[PDB]
C-alpha cells in the first residue's frame, strides 16, 4: 500500500500477514477476508472503519489510533491494546467487537467506556485498571479474564458466562447480570453454591 | 397431669400429659422422652435436660430461666416465642447441643447465643431473631426463615440448602463457606446494587 490516505475503500481477501503498514490513514474503509496475522500497524489511523472475517491474531499496533472502528467475526488473539495511541479526551463507544475471539488480549488501564464486546470469546484477557463503565459484554464467554480495579459501573453481563469479578476489588454498581451466572458474584464471599 | 414430685427422672417416658402453665423447678431429666405433651406457658426453672427427646409436644411460650439443655432433640414440636437467652448455657463450648426437626420456631429469641452445629431442619422459623448468634456449622436445610433476622450472625459453614425466605445481607454477617441453593440463593444478590434478570 503505497499511499498514506485511503477513503471509502473495501480491501478484500488480502494476505498482509507479517507485514508493516506505516503512517497510513484509513477512513470509511472495510477490510474483509484479510489476513493481518503478526502484522504491524505503526502509527496508522483508522476512522469509521470496519474489519469483518479478518485474522488479526498477534497483530502489533504501536501508536496506531482507532476511532469508530468495528470488528465482527475476527480472530484477535493476543493483541496488546495498551501500545495503541489513545486520546486524552474520552469518548464512549470508540471500539466495537462482535463475535470476535479476544483471548489473551491486554486492555490494562484503558478507557473502554461504552465499548461493545458482545458474543465474543474472551478467554484470559486482562482488564486490570481499565474503565469499562457502560461496557457491553452481552453473551460473551469471559473464562479466565481478569477484572482488578476495573470500573464496571453500569456495564452489562447479561447472558455472559464464566466471568470472575471480585466485588472487593471492582466497582459493579448498577451493572446488569443474568441468573444463574450472576450467582458467581457470590464467589468473592467464599460461599458454597449448590 | 399429676405434679412431678421428684427432682430427678432417668429413662422415663411422659406421654399425653397436659402440663400447661405448670412450674417445674430444678428437675433433672436424663434419657427421657416426652411425647404428645402440652407445656404451653410452663416454667422450667433451673431444670436440666440431658439426652432427651420431645416428640409432637406443644412448648409454646415456655419460660426456661437458668435451665440447661444438652443433647436435646425436638421433633414435630410447636415452640413459638421462646426466649432461649435466659436459659443456662455451659462454659464448655460444644457443637450440636440442640436439634430441631419439623418444629415451629416462630418468634424465638436466639440473639447472642452459642448455637454452633445446631440443626433447625424442615422448620418453620418465622420472625425469629438470630442477631449476633454464633451459628457456625448450623443446619437450616429446608427451613422457612421468613422475617427472621440475621445481623452480625456468624454463619460460617452453615447450610441453607433448600431453605426458603431467608434475608441475609452478605456484607453484614459472616458467611464464609456457608451453603446455598439456587433459585433461592439469588436473594443473596440483593446485598449488591446491581440489576438482575
Amino acid at each position: 500500500l503505497e499511499s498514506k490516505d485511503y477513503c471509502g475503500e473495501s480491501f478484500v481477501s488480502e494476505d498482509r500477514s507479517g507485514q508493516s503498514l506505516e503512517s497510513i490513514r484509513f477512513e470509511d474503509c472495510t477490510f474483509r477476508q484479510c489476513n493481518f496475522t503478526e502484522a504491524e500497524l505503526n502509527r496508522c489511523k483508522f476512522r469509521e472503519c470496519e474489519f469483518v472475517d479478518c485474522n488479526l491474531s498477534l497483530i502489533s499496533i504501536p501508536q496506531t489510533s482507532f476511532m469508530e472502528v468495528r470488528f465482527v467475526d475476527c480472530k484477535m488473539l493476543g493483541v496488546n491494546w495498551t501500545s495503541a495511541q489513545w486520546p486524552s479526551v474520552k469518548m464512549e463507544g470508540a471500539l466495537s467487537f462482535e463475535r470476535c475471539i479476544l483471548n489473551d488480549s491486554l486492555f490494562y488501564g484503558l478507557y473502554l467506556a461504552g465499548v461493545k464486546m458482545v458474543e465474543c470469546r474472551i478467554h484470559d484477557a486482562n482488564f486490570t485498571e481499565a474503565d469499562c463503565e457502560d461496557a457491553d459484554f452481552t453473551q460473551s464467554d469471559l473464562k479466565g479474564s481478569t477484572f482488578h480495579n476495573t470500573k464496571l459501573t453500569g456495564a452489562s453481563f447479561i447472558d455472559a458466562v464464566n466471568y470472575h469479578i471480585d466485588i472487593f476489588h471492582n466497582d459493579i454498581k448498577r451493572a446488569r447480570f443474568s441468573l444463574p451466572e450472576a450467582a458467581s458474584l457470590l464467589n468473592s464471599l467464599d460461599i458454597e453454591l449448590s
